């Protein structure tokens, strides 16, 4: 497959400062499980934030420098060549990738972190008529993970 995983608050912010805008322990571990033996593809800028390779998954860097390599990272250099990686392709960000990606995607796990929080930087606008509620399952809140979330699964319909 290839599925764009994103949370977004409840304006679509992503992102404050290339950082999360929100402590959610549940939702990384939610990334976790999801994309764990799995690929990211991220555009360099997203890269820098986790500022090093996830273990335990394909980790492949969009970007235009062509110094960029990267012990354990694999390199790309146009939108083309994510069509042609193997297996479950994980979206990870960032504003820019979901934008030129999301018409390219067979579905999306998104996070709805029910907030609004400052960014800086958005996740394209879509509509729920693109889209199939696949499911949708409210997050746990504890002391821990203080804010409404949901995860839905979309399909395009
Ligand atoms: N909420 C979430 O689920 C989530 C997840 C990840 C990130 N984020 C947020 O997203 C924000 C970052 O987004 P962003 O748009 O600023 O950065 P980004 O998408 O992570 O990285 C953009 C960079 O990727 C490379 N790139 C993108 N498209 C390319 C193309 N077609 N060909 C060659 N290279 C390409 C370029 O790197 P070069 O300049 O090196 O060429 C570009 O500057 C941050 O705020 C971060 O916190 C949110
Ligand atoms: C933009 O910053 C991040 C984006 C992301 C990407 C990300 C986070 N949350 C969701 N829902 N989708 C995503 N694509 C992560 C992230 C970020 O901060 C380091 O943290 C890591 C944990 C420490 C290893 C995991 C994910």
């Amino acid at each position: 497959t290839l599925s764009i995983l994103v949370a977004h608050d409840l304006q679509r912010v992503i992102g404050f400062e290339n950082q999360l805008p929100w402590h959610l322990p549940n939702d990384l571990k939610h990334v976790k499980k999801l994309s764990t033996g799995h690929t990211l593809v991220m555009g360099r800028k997203t890269f820098e934030s986790i500022g090093k390779p996830l273990p335990n998954r394909r980790n492949v860097v969009l970007t235009s420098d062509t110094s960029f390599n990267v012990e354990g990272v694999d390199v790309i250099h146009s939108i083309e060549d994510i069509y042609q990686l193997p297996g479950h392709v994980f979206i990870f960000g960032g504003q820019t990738l979901y934008e030129e990606m999301i018409d390219k995607v067979d579905d999306m796990y998104i996070t709805v972190i029910e907030g609004k929080f400052r960014g800086d930087t958005f996740f394209p606008p879509y509509t729920f008529e693109d889209w199939e509620v696949a499911s949708s399952v409210e997050g746990k809140l504890d002391e821990k993970n203080t804010i409404p979330h949901t995860f839905l699964h979309l399909i395009r319909k």
